[PDB]
């Protein structure tokens, strides 16, 4: 298995998502090995769905020299924004298509702020329908707004790789700039620009906690799933969230009819504390390396608003609304404050929101929630930025 890199189309209707998908594919297949796509298996778009909210997203993969990717192009608006806000898609790097001819457009600003927004972390562009335009000045002129456009949102615009193409060429066979040389730049490009995403073992050490026992003759142990990084007997880890920050050594980890030397990303486990009561320790809480992660109750975050066709509210929301945020395993309640000027949120719709929460909960920006009223799922979000 050599890297796996998770990579997605983003950009305004019509300026050739779709074509260029299925332009790689093929061609990736055709020199490298693999599986053909054509443009219409790929604008069809299967259904899939998770907790109620409905997204249709088309899955292609292909293999460069080294790399493996796997590919994700939507049909909608809607499919787009509630895929980047959900972690459904995780990409390591997003490809902005714009056309040459149209320049960007409104939902190319749309993608390149929601992909500020969700954390993408890096963008390449492919500059499109470059055979309509033949002013190689005006083709600079849109380049370069793309470029600013970037930095508007904290991208690099200056250092973004930008192909110039035409993924309808490449995908009709054509050779010449425009044509597969282009698409196989745009490979080139992620292989040389996009990093191998960093391990989850390799991360800080953090654990949420889910359950929390007093065990007669051995002391207070907590369960979890281990997210990231490693936990070793005898090191010492911090309660972070809802109470004030403690720290503890832990003194034993197991699996069923296991005892072990070390916890591990991925692994699903009890860990002993020293010195610890089951009240001092609580769901919600993680278990964390020191000084990795601090708790927050004050973040802004994107949201989406699930419609009532995917069981959320059918009435809009007001300015002050108080829901629960679920957080890895429990309900906070929270305060919601929108933009200036904005007193509504229609379901359906997606915003910017900052929330002050009850009680602290460890964070960084890229922590996904949900937002609940009454046990039911109303909303989707990502920390944006944590206030401080
Ligand atoms: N002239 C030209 N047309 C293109 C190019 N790429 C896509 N198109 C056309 O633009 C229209 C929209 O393309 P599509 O891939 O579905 O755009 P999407 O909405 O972003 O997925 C289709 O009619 C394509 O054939 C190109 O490089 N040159
Ligand atoms: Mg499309």
């Amino acid at each position: 298995n050599k890297p796996h890199v998770n990579v997605g189309t983003i950009g305004h209707v019509d300026h050739g998502k779709t074509t260029l998908t299925a332009a790689i594919a093929t061609i990736c297949a055709k020199t490298y090995g693999g599986e053909a796509k054509d443009y219409s298996q790929i604008d069809s778009a299967p259904e899939e769905k998770a907790r109620g909210i409905t997204i249709n997203t088309s899955h292609v993969e292909y293999d460069s020299p080294t790399r493996h990717y796997a590919h994700v192009d939507c049909p909608g608006h809607a499919d787009y924004v509630k895929n980047m806000i959900t972690g459904a898609a995780q990409m390591d790097g997003a490809i902005l298509v714009c056309a040459a001819t149209d320049g960007p457009m409104p939902q190319t600003r749309e993608h390149i702020l929601l992909s500020r927004q969700v954390g993408v972390p890096y963008i390449i562009v492919f500059l499109n329908k470059c055979d309509l335009v033949d002013d190689e000045e005006l083709l600079e002129l849109v380049e370069m707004e793309v470029r600013e456009l970037l930095s508007t949102y904290d991208f690099p615009g200056d250092d973004t790789p930008v192909i110039r193409g035409s993924a309808l060429a490449a995908l009709n066979g054509e050779a010449g700039p425009y044509g597969e040389e282009s698409v196989l730049a745009l490979v080139a490009a992620l292989d040389s620009y996009i990093p191998e995403p960093e391990r989850a073992i390799d991360k800080a050490f953090l654990m949420p906690i889910e359950d929390v026992f007093s065990i007669s003759g051995r002391g207070t142990v907590v369960t979890g799933r281990v997210e990231a990084g490693i936990i070793k007997v005898g090191e010492e880890v911090e309660i972070v969230g809802i109470k004030d920050t403690v720290k503890t050594t832990v003194t034993g980890v197991e699996m069923f009819r296991k005892l072990l030397d070390e916890g591990r990303a991925g692994e699903n486990c009890g860990i002993l504390l020293r010195g610890t009561k089951r009240e001092e320790v609580q769901r919600g809480q993680v278990l964390a390396k020191p000084g990795t992660i601090k708790p927050h109750t004050k973040f802004d975050a994107e949201v989406y608003v699930l419609s009532k066709e995917e069981g959320g509210r059918h009435t809009p929301f007001l300015n002050g609304y108080r829901p629960q945020f679920y957080f890895r395993t429990t309900d906070v309640t929270g305060a919601i404050q929108l933009k200036e000027g904005v007193e509504m949120v229609m379901p359906g719709d997606n915003v910017e929101m900052s929330v002050e929460l009850i009680h602290p909960i460890a964070m960084d920006p890229g922590l996904r929630f949900a937002i609940r009223e009454g046990g039911r799922t109303v909303g989707a979000g990502v920390v944006a930025k944590v206030t401080a």
